[PDB]
């Protein structure tokens, strides 16, 4: 049977994939419902990763990873995990297709996904400043105006922190009242270089050939429409966790998680079971980049080891 | 004063500073004796970075780092930290050249230091056949014959470990008893590839271009000598966090450490002390590889930012 299956071929299963293989893990499969790479092929740029000092797309950036994650060995299935399940003292892996895997042990790697909205020009801008991610972008926007959506933590917490280092930050919310924690929405309302805008939905995101120009914003209220000229949109309107894998048949969890979803685990990317191990966006705490998620699956595959001498 | 003094410039500061400062952080310095790179520039080869497929040197694999992490105005302090205190609400950095800085935040970034033998050509194949890290280095060995120093829980944890990968692992150490746990001896002991040579000293470390190539070895017992032809040995005789930075005038220490004084960190690199953050090889459950270090640094850059918002 196999020694470890890693699910999920983002930066985090990559990673991971490299490091037990090179550290002597015989039988190591890569399970993926696509091509490899995970969320950062969906960016147009990326430029934060230490050590690559080059910028390039994220499809281009992750090309490399194929060849070098696979050179000591890896396998590859390329399959829809449905199930993971420990069965004895060994995982049962359940995939989309009908087949069954089985294996020593598990690395969850996942991931997640932002939640997107539909907006108009949503598709043709994302990547030109329509973005879900402020520490991936907020450094272009230094000292001009950008725009958030969403009422919730997220919002008003990258609303404030966007407002740290662009001129001003208008903050589009549906509704009067915000989801967030009374105490930052209050940090919020004390910003001066924050306008809150109230309730309002975007119903056109606006650019050129090259991309994001302007917002056509509307006062659900009034109808009253305005056009925000802001060259970067950031939008948080909330994050699945894909840990569909974790529901069992009586629709219990594998392993312990925290209330969103996210898998608890330690310093060692252990869960609470014996063998199971997770990594990057799926674990509580992620940092969502892709350095963080590659040391993670670094650092499960090391614990991997150890479980499998032991 | 300094927003955010960050005190190291291997890939945990360096990754820090490139956080920090695409992050917004205004005045961000990093302190460094020497030149950013860190412990892996002794290492002739890394392979093992997610991302960067090209097989280098660990100097010629740091080189693009100076580029990148300083692109966004990150400043570079040129001088030893003697000192860290905390002060009211921020930092009083004492550097070696007698000046003192002042921080609003402090990301201890200082690693660790493997012990040396200072055994005739140890300084001339570091990291060129000599090594004090088996996930590093091990693959190199693959079916080849390698020699370990050393009789603690490492040295023999590593020895086990490495008998899964190579041919044969030589066991050197000076004493016939050995300091590491009771089972992990009796392991060892019954591991056919496992040879024990005690009482053994290495005398001299042989080699050529290619690298190591043999231990001149005397057994203290009977005085007699041998040639041990392997091309790989692995140094395991302790290890020292670098936490002098802590020491305060008074004998305490800044922040909470472990029993062996690596600094308690949670998830988001935040130490007990308000302001203060760790990264990389200084902080508990260090896995101890760059790309580990760079998440670490990545992760306390983003509470830094955090942080300086309230
Ligand atoms: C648009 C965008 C821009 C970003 N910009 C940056 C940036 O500039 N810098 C940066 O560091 N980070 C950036 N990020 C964040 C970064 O991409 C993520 O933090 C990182 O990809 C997380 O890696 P991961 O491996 O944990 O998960 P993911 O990247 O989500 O990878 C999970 C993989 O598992 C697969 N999978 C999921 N479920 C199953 C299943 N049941 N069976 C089989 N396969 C499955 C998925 O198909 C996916 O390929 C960006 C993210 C996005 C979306
Ligand atoms: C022989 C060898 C081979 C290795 N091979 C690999 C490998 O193949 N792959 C891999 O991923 N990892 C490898 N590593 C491990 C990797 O080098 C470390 O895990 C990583 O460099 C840790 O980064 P860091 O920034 O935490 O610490 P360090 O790299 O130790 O950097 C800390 C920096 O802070 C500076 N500093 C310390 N004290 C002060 C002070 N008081 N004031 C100012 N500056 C200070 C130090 O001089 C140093 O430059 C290897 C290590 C060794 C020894
Ligand atoms: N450190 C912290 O305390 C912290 C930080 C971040 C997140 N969190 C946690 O994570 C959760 C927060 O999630 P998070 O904000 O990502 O999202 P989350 O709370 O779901 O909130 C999503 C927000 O986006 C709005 N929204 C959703 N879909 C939309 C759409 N299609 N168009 C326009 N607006 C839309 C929602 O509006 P409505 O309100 O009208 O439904 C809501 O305001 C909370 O439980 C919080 O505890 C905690
Ligand atoms: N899984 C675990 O629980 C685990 C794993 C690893 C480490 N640890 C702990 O971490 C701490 C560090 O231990 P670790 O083994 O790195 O080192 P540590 O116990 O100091 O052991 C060092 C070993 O190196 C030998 N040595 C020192 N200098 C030497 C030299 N110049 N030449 C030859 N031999 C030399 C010592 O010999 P002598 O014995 O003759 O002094 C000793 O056997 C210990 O407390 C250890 O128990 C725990």
């Amino acid at each position: 049977m196999i020694d470890c299956a890693i699910i999920g071929g983002g930066p985090a299963g990559l990673s991971a994939g490299l490091y037990a293989t090179r550290g002597g893990v015989k039988n190591a499969v890569l399970f993926e419902k696509g091509m490899p790479g995970g969320q950062i092929t969906g960016s147009s740029e990326i430029e934060n990763y230490p050590g690559v000092k080059e910028v390039v797309s994220g499809l281009d950036f992750m090309q490399p990873w194929q060849e070098q994650c696979f050179r000591f060995g890896l396998k590859h299935e390329m399959t829809a995990v449905q199930r993971v399940s420990k069965k004895d003292s060994h995982f049962v892996i359940l995939a989309e297709d009908g087949k069954t895997f089985e294996a020593k042990s598990v690395i969850i790697a996942t991931g997640g996904s932002p939640k997107r909205t539909g907006i108009k020009g949503e598709s043709e801008y994302w990547g030109k400043g329509v973005s879900t991610c402020a520490t991936c972008d907020g450094f272009f926007y230094k000292n001009k105006e950008v725009a958030v959506l969403g009422g919730g933590d997220t919002a008003v917490e990258e609303a404030i922190y966007l407002a740290n280092i662009c001129k001003k930050v208008y903050l589009i919310h549906r509704r009067d009242g915000f989801r967030c924690a009374p105490i930052t929405l209050e940090h919020a309302k004390n910003n001066d270089k924050i306008e809150f805008l109230t309730p309002y939905v975007v119903e056109e995101i606006k650019g050129d050939a090259s991309g994001v120009s302007s917002l056509s914003i509307k006062n659900t209220a009034t109808n009253e429409k305005r056009e925000l000229v802001v060259p970067g949109f950031f939008i948080f309107v909330g994050y699945d966790v894909n840990n569909a894998v974790l529901k069992q048949e009586d629709n219990s969890m594998l392993c312990k998680c925290d209330e969103y979803g996210s898998i608890v685990v330690d310093f060692s990317m252990k869960t609470n079971v014996q063998g199971l191990f997770a990594a990057g966006d799926i674990r509580i705490f992620a940092p969502k980049q892709v350095v963080c998620a590659a040391s993670d699956g670094a650092t499960a595959a090391l614990s991997v080891i150890s479980y499998l001498e032991h």
